[PDB]
């Protein structure tokens, strides 16, 4: 019975999860990726002789190391929200459930 | 070089990634079954003569309403929450590598 919204409702959160599903998939693959090809270039560097290392090595090396700090801080900010991404939602369905299966039993309805 | 902890965060983000991409895919699969469940339910009481609706009908009607009201603000904040989970992160990530390039060319590695 048309009684409430809550099917579309539902709906709409399926929906959101399936887009968000697809999204986090195409962010795995290039995640991956830029990690792979960062941790290649960071292993060939490291085995640059340090007796070549000069003024200039040193000044990208602290800007490097202050971007990963920044980028560090904006990964933080992923890792918090992935953290609220539930049992209300769970009680809440069951006891509605219920109450669908004593209509259903209260008119002669398997 | 180990000049940063870039790359463990990173590291760190990925997990999370692939985390929450096998937990939506869980969601998804468990909602899809209860939504279409109750949509049979649904379906079959609507199916019911109203001449047969009486008294505890309407109980369990107003019931069920005022759940579907209180699971549509619960499923709002998970909508909200997905709203969040970025031009920031890749503009640093874009710069990093830049700079692994002007370090790698530097020295004569590819």
């Amino acid at each position: 019975a048309a009684i409430s919204n809550l099917i579309p409702k539902l709906g709409e959160l399926l929906t959101e999860e399936f887009k968000l599903h697809k999204g986090v998939k195409k962010n795995i693959e290039d995640l991956g990726k830029e990690l792979e090809s960062m941790n290649a270039a960071l292993i060939k560097i490291g085995e640059v002789p340090r007796e070549q290392l000069d003024s200039q090595d040193k000044l990208w090396a602290d800007e490097v190391r202050e971007l990963s700090y920044v980028i560090e801080d904006v990964v933080d900010k992923f890792l918090v929200q992935v953290d609220g991404i539930n049992n209300k939602f769970k009680g809440l369905m069951k006891r509605t459930t219920e109450l669908l299966k004593k209509v259903k039993h209260k008119h002669g309805i398997a």
